[PDB]
């Protein structure tokens, strides 16, 4: 990753127009081989909910364990990621690490929304939401989705877990998801996330 970073770079993946009306998630496990091991990069999300629980944008996970995944999520009143790992499979809670949970209160739209994740490798993370920097935080040892063993599932609309655990279905329309091997740039963050203020 340069510094700075790239302002305008190709994506990993670009997804649109995912109806997720009736909370059937769409499975883009096809590219899973794209992500299991980066250490950093961008997640840029366009989403219009109609829910106010828990909601996966984007849930990337272990399937065979209930708490090995990544969680890019929103509420009614919230937006956030969880980033566990667990080492044990099955109707279990042992082996979990619960690595990463960062989120932050904030006003949504009514209608579409636009919110990004940037990981820099041993630098942090920053949320965007609808043309803000919402939040920033420093961390000199980061984690991501190379620190989740054995990865098996990726998913617009919900996270793959094992058994009864909460899949966190997301209902409503996401208007496109665009992931990237980098951190982008704040300022295409924000022109980005702010076509939506
Ligand atoms: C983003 C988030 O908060 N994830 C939590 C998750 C959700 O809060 C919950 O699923 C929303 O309904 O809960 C997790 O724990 C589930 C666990 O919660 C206990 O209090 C309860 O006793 C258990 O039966 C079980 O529901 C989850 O894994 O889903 C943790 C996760 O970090």
């Amino acid at each position: 990753s340069p510094d700075p970073n790239w302002e305008l770079l190709s994506s990993l993946g670009e997804y649109k127009d995912i109806n997720l009306e009736s909370s059937n998630a769409s499975n883009i496990t096809y590219d899973l081989e794209k992500y299991k091991n980066l250490d950093e990069g961008t997640i840029v999300v366009r989403f219009n909910s109609k829910d106010s629980k828990i909601q996966s944008l984007l849930g990337i996970s272990n399937s065979k364990t209930k708490n090995g995944y990544f969680n890019f999520y929103v509420t009614n009143s919230r937006v956030g990621f969880e980033l566990r790992n667990q080492k044990n499979e099955g109707n279990t809670q042992n082996g979990t690490e619960n690595l990463v949970h960062m989120y932050k209160d904030v006003a949504l739209n009514d209608g579409d929304n636009t919110v990004a994740l940037k990981i820099e490798k041993n630098k942090g993370y920053k949320l965007f939401l609808n043309g803000k920097m919402i939040k920033e935080v420093k961390d000199t040892n980061t984690k991501f989705l190379n620190n989740i063993e054995n990865l098996d599932s990726a998913f617009i609309g919900k996270t793959n877990r094992y058994g009864q655990s909460n899949e966190y279905n997301f209902k409503g329309n996401i208007g496109f998801m665009n992931i990237y091997n980098e951190p982008l740039g704040d300022d295409y963050l924000l022109s980005k996330t702010g076509e939506t203020k």
